[PDB]
């Protein structure tokens, strides 16, 4: 018997239901979301969440999209900044505190990107940030320290691709990996307001990885996650979600190490990318409804939900709290990785939360860097038809 099973009886034996559509596929993040579910619902009397799995988070905000369409939404569901952005243009979101969920020592990094004219509209859930995977077998038999700046990872990438007959740094061609590499070479994505791809960092950024590419020490991966794709050849790093974690640990056939990212110097970590998403609120639904997803919000924020989650999944938790709660510090205790995880946390990049932001990542962005990497269109030119398409989209 699983978890959603559980969630479907205590539902239907309840007087009022709150759904939270989501878009956990499947694995660890999903189960740890439904035994949350399963936690809260017992505590309560006719009153529960049901979770809807959507797909991905793409597929979610579509499927959001057309519930305002249609006229049905839900009472919660997962948001990045920029859905959120995109909900607040149709007025669709309480304001998280007109509900009277205490928002107090909930991370300022999570709190600031929810927060939009001053109005916190969004509750951090699952938020991610992208660390250095790799290969601590592979990194030993080499005698190659974990690379501390992008200068050693590139010569450490170089010196282990040599070594072992092809490319050891995995990476998808995407916004999040470009992101990594945007952000570590001074590059911002606002010039004075103007939302910008293809300036001098972002250049660099993708010729960096098509260098890497063409030299043998970066492997574009075309197809699954890098974790679905481990055990075909040499593998010594990945710049990956910490919420990967639990997939990394299932598939390694080597001795996993998580590590903080490389930056331009010793001095600091380089920065992550924050992904993962926020629960909202949305104002069709009932009081009645808007209570239990109140109840349910401060639960999450619970130090105890919010240990358990992170410690399930490798998400970074969003309260000081959290940190104070014994099962984090057990965990953490038996389990260096967690420290990681939470130090990375603190050297954190956003990217824009613009509401055209998801189709430009992924349609206009994305499809750039598939063309340099995949195709060898120069950077340059591949950004700049981007930076056209971006500009397109806006003036519309
Ligand atoms: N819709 C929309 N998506 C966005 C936006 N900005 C970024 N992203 C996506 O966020 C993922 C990061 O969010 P995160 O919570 O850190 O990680 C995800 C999964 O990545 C990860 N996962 C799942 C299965 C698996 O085998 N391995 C694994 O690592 O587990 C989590 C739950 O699925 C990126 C990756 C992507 O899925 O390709 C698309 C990217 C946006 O604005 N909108």
């Amino acid at each position: 018997m699983k978890p959603e099973d559980v969630i479907k009886e205590q539902c239907a034996r309840a007087k009022v239901v709150a759904e939270l559509w989501h878009g956990f596929t499947g694995g660890a993040p999903k189960a740890a979301l439904e035994n949350l579910v399963v936690e809260f619902n017992k505590a309560q009397q006719g009153r529960c969440v049901r979770p809807v799995p959507q797909g991905g988070y793409r597929d979610l905000s579509t499927k959001i999209k057309a519930a305002f369409a249609a006229g049905k939404v839900p009472t919660m569901a997962q948001a990045f900044e920029n859905n959120i952005a995109l909900y607040l243009e149709a007025k669709a979101l309480l304001p998280i505190e007109s509900l009277g969920v205490k928002l107090q020592g909930v991370n300022l990094t999570f709190l600031n990107a929810v927060r939009f004219g001053g109005v916190v509209y969004g509750v951090p859930f699952n938020k991610s940030i992208q660390v250095l995977y790799y290969n601590k077998d592979l990194l030993k038999k080499h005698g190659v320290p974990v690379p501390a700046t992008l200068e050693e990872f590139v010569a450490a990438a170089k010196k282990l691709s040599r070594a072992e007959g092809g490319p050891v740094y995995w990476f998808q061609p995407d916004a999040s990996t470009f992101a990594y590499f945007f952000f570590n070479l001074g590059g911002s994505y606002l010039k004075d307001g103007k939302l910008v791809l293809n300036s001098k960092e972002a250049v660099e950024a993708l010729t960096l990885l098509q260098n890497g590419v063409k030299e043998g020490w970066a492997k574009p991966i075309t197809s699954g996650y890098i974790n679905q794709n481990l055990g075909s050849g040499p593998y010594a790093f990945s710049v990956d979600t910490s919420a990967g974690y639990t997939y990394y640990l299932r598939a390694a056939k080597f001795d996993l190490g998580v590590a903080t990212l490389p930056g331009r110097t010793k001095g600091q970590p380089g920065y992550g990318l924050v992904a993962g998403t926020n629960l909202v609120v949305f104002r069709q639904a009932s009081k009645e409804e808007q209570a239990v997803a109140k109840d349910f919000l401060e639960f999450v924020l619970s130090p105890r939900a919010q240990a358990v989650f992170a410690t399930a999944t490798g998400y970074v938790p969003v309260t000081e709290g959290a940190l104070k709660d014994p099962v984090y510090q057990a965990y953490a205790a038996e389990n260096p990785d967690y420290a990681t995880i939470v130090r990375q946390s603190r050297y954190a990049k956003f990217e824009p939360a613009l509401a055209e932001w998801e189709q430009i990542r992924f349609d206009i962005l994305g499809q750039a860097i598939k063309e340099a990497i995949l195709n060898k269109a120069d950077p340059k030119a591949a950004l700049d038809r981007a930076q056209k398409l971006a500009e397109d989209l806006l003036s519309s």
